[PDB]
């Protein structure tokens, strides 16, 4: 029994983006999971049946759900299952586990396949529910150097990026040069804006930027647009005197990971300085 297990209580499970919920868990007796930033826990689910029509999805985020009739879906799970989720809190955010969980719907080109089992279960959870977690685990840990760090995130990849960045600035009091580049579709898909604005205001070695690939009329957006690998290249790495000497930490959807890795490699960054997972 080397691995520990906690039956947690759901504090909240609010949408932060159209397809991402922030699951916040309270550890029993106020204790903390002894994890490292970049690490993960596992959630286990009992057998269950959930309906997407019962999810709490705010009107602000419902547009695509209505557009693609995503509330049609139901998920029946006959036997227990288990999956990993990355911590979004850093280790001195005690007493809690914060996760960012993307709902894995059936793909639009394959609309009658079963919905994602664990994420549909997690999206059914409401304040007061119980959630069993085990861990902690991980190998996506920061290197112990003084090298500049470039963090690149998309989607639910926000979670380990937040954990890493907060761990550096708050627990380690790092003075390393640090930037964070987050790509999202439109302004409603952004979140943790207060957290990262807060850190950038208080730490002259940290800056961050969001790029919107499809800003909406209501966003009145005048920030960066496009895909985050082009925005990072055009606005920072193209003129960087030694990009190969930075450490790049990233977590995003597969298409973002591939485009970023290709852009970094074409700049001469070696695989040893490109960290994922
Ligand atoms: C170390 C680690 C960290 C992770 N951290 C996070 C995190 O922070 N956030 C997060 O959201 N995820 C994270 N994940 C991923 C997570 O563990 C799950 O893989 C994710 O939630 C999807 O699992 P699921 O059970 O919901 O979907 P699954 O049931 O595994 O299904 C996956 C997808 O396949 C589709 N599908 C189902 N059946 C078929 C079929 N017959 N044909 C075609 N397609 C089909 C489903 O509709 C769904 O879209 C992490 C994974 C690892 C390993
Ligand atoms: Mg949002």
């Amino acid at each position: 029994g080397p691995v520990k297990k906690w039956e947690c209580t759901v504090i909240s499970n609010d949408n932060k983006a159209t397809f991402i919920k922030e699951l916040k868990l309270a550890i029993p007796d106020g204790e903390s999971v002894p994890f490292r930033a970049g690490g993960y826990i596992q959630i286990e689910a009992p057998a269950h049946h959930v309906k997407y029509a019962d999810f709490d999805v705010p009107e602000k985020y419902r547009g695509d759900w209505d557009k693609f009739n995503l509330f049609r879906y139901e998920s029946k799970v006959d036997e227990p299952i288990i999956r990993a989720y990355s911590m979004a809190n850093y280790p001195e955010e005690f007493g809690i586990i914060m996760l960012n969980v993307r709902i894995a719907t059936p793909p639009p080109n394959n609309p009658n396949v079963p919905p994602g089992q664990m994420s549909s279960y997690i999206w059914s959870l409401k304040a007061g529910d119980k959630c069993t977690i085990s861990g902690p685990f991980g190998e996506f840990f920061a290197k112990d150097t003084d090298a500049e760090m470039v963090f690149i995130g998309g989607g639910a990849g926000m979670a380990p990026m937040r954990s890493h960045i907060f761990d550096q600035l708050k627990r380690l009091k790092s003075k390393r040069k640090m930037s964070y580049w987050y790509g999202a579709r439109s302004k409603r898909e952004m979140f943790y804006v207060e957290d990262f604005d807060g850190l950038a205001a208080e730490n002259d070695n940290f800056v961050w930027h969001c790029a919107l690939s499809d800003p909406q009329p209501e966003d009145n957006w005048t920030g960066y647009t496009g895909f985050i690998h082009n925005v990072l290249y055009e606005n920072y790495l193209k003129d960087h005197e030694a990009p190969e000497d930075c450490e790049y930490y990233m977590c995003g959807p597969p298409m973002m990971n591939a485009a970023v890795i290709n852009m970094l490699k074409n700049l001469g960054v070696e695989e040893e300085n490109i960290l994922l997972d």
